[PDB]
């Protein structure tokens, strides 16, 4: 079936392990990806780092754009749906979002691509926001489970804990 | 949203495991994140858990649990050796429901330790396709949810101390 219990637990029980199995940042981004678009094969998605330092948000994996149009986009706390996932600490489903002020036209202008909906969830670890995961116009009102959050999360979850140490590992090296 | 099944609680405690076991670079940490899960999922008196070294195709003790580690500091298991080593050969779990009809078994420890081991449970730690040790559960059936909390419990571990032995270097 694969919707079996036995199946299901196989799958999950696998998030994770290709995401944890490197210290080096380009082999992280990597695995973040193949996990993404196994679990969801979206057409356009996103993962930003937020900096401590300067409170900025900037694209690390933008897939469905081109890079060279998003890679000096700094993105202010509280900006964007991904600002505002980082300032709530909690996770951002907008069904449209004309209908949301949260929202920043900023990427869209630069890219020409138009954005409709954005599920973005926060990377956290050891209570800290490392960056943002965005899923495009991938997922609507109806098609938006509990469990597709949840499996969601749980790759920001196991990218921060990836990343944090991937950043710990540069430094003493 | 209103929530219709248990599926969210199943990846959270499936996906758990190995966030509890990565989140650490330091070994004595990843070590004891280790034991704690061991415990709560299968709470045996008898456990450890052996790290394969690449260079000398040995196996070695890194837990030994209910038995006296002064005994078993020395032990080295080259490859093929013990249902441990045989693990490694094969990459598979072994179960052994009675280790005097097991030609693969190695009374090496025993004789060491002067306790009998009777069965075995047996999973290889596994990263990037390799083995990198191996979980026993000696002396106490198993069911295939258990097989899979065991294989991720392993194959996190072997993530996790790849990366604080690469960590560790510095
Ligand atoms: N892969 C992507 N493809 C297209 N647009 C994106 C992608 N990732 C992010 N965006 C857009 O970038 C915007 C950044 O701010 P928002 O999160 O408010 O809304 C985001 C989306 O509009
Ligand atoms: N925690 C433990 N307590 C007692 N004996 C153990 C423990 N762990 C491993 N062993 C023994 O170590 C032996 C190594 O070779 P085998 O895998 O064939 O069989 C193993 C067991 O008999």
């Amino acid at each position: 079936l694969k919707d079996s219990k036995p199946e299901l637990i196989k799958l999950y029980s696998s998030l994770g392990k290709i995401i944890t199995s490197s210290l080096e940042q380009q082999e992280v981004l990597s695995a973040v990806m193949e996990e993404v678009r196994l679990f969801f094969s979206p057409k356009n998605w996103s993962l930003m780092r937020y900096d401590e330092n300067s409170e900025e948000l900037f694209f690390l994996i933008a897939e469905g754009i081109q890079f060279n149009h998003i890679r000096s986009i700094r993105l202010k706390s509280g900006e964007g749906i991904a600002g505002s996932v980082v300032q709530t600490k909690s996770p951002i489903f907008v069904e449209n979002v004309k209908n949301d002020p949260r929202f920043s036209k900023k990427v869209d202008e630069k890219t020409g691509f138009e954005t409709k909906t954005i599920i973005a969830v926060p990377m956290i670890f050891r209570g800290e926001v490392h960056g943002v995961i965005e899923l495009v116009n991938r997922f609507d009102g109806s098609s938006f489970s509990p469990e597709d959050l949840v499996i969601l999360q749980t790759i920001a979850d196991f990218t921060a804990i990836s990343l944090a140490h991937s950043d710990q590992y540069e430094k003493t090296k």
